């Protein structure tokens, strides 16, 4: 083919890392998180990053499995500002998320998954709720 | 009396509950090679991350949150094997035993939380 299925971060690892690194590039410039809290979600966000290139690597990666691996992502980050308090409110932060999350699909594919952004949003309320 | 506080443990917990569901109803032997390849991915980078020095408890409970998210995104994706709710269920149970089998102390407020992720995704879906 010419790769018209490989077109997305779901389909992609190539644009899976890609969207990543660039959500953790945007976040750095939005309001509400300390420097040591940038410094955590860029660890886990190379994490994420190197599971990935290891995997497509391998030739281990899937539509499913790169879906299960950018949910992780978004939840990791969801759950850390959940849990790290200070540099801004609970609301702040998760603006902040959906607000890097959303320049990262721009930068990326050019096209925003509203849906997509809303669950993550959700999910930082969930886990500082629980928390 | 946390599993995700130490990476050793951290790693035990991911293990553990790959076993469990292992023998738990609902998945095909397809979605677990899945899961099972994913699980493996995150032990792999809790590994990596303790042999260069870099993780904390913030860290390693985001892992452990960004593995068991990974579980249940799969499980609401991939149809067939079993209802969704037997699927929910396994889940459940794996997560408890790993628990029992790691600090000893299970975290329900967690395990809720994994449950309602099944859910939530399945909608989404």
């Amino acid at each position: 083919g010419s790769g018209n299925s490989h077109t997305t971060p779901w389909t992609n690892p190539g644009l899976a890392e890609n969207f990543m690194n660039s959500f953790m590039q945007g976040l750095s410039s939005m309001p509400g998180f300390t420097a040591s809290q940038l410094d955590d979600m860029s660890t886990i966000a190379q994490s994420m990053v190197q599971s990935i290139q290891s995997l497509a690597a391998q030739g281990r990666t899937s539509p499913n499995k790169l879906q299960a691996l950018n949910m992780a992502f978004a939840s990791s980050m969801a759950q850390i500002a959940a849990s790290e308090e200070g540099g801004g409110s609970l609301s702040t932060k998760t603006s902040s998320i959906a607000s890097a999350m959303s320049n990262a699909f721009l930068q990326t594919t050019g096209v925003v998954n509203q849906p997509f952004i809303n669950e993550i949003t959700q999910l930082v309320s969930m886990f500082a709720q629980a928390g």
